[PDB]
């Protein structure tokens, strides 16, 4: 049921060095590990985001149907 916007790119990477950086900040939250990725996201080689895009695009699509499929429901009347 009403889907939940799947990932965006930059949700990718956040993932992938949440953990590590955390591993060596032991002493932020995934808010302050998470802002770093906010940034440095944007100061990564935009050659290195094409794959986490091609992905994030992928799984919203998916998305953007399902949700187009529940929202737009409950129409014909009904069964």
């Amino acid at each position: 049921n009403a889907p939940k916007r799947p990932p965006s790119a930059f949700f990718l990477f956040c993932s992938e060095y949440r953990p590590k950086i955390k591993g060596e900040h032991p002493g932020l939250s995934i808010g302050d590990v998470a802002k770093k990725l906010g940034e440095m996201w944007n100061n990564t080689a935009a050659d290195d985001k094409q794959p986490y895009e091609k992905k994030a695009a992928k799984l919203k699509e998916k998305y953007e149907k399902d949700i187009a499929a529940y929202r737009a429901k409950g129409k014909p009347d009904a069964a």
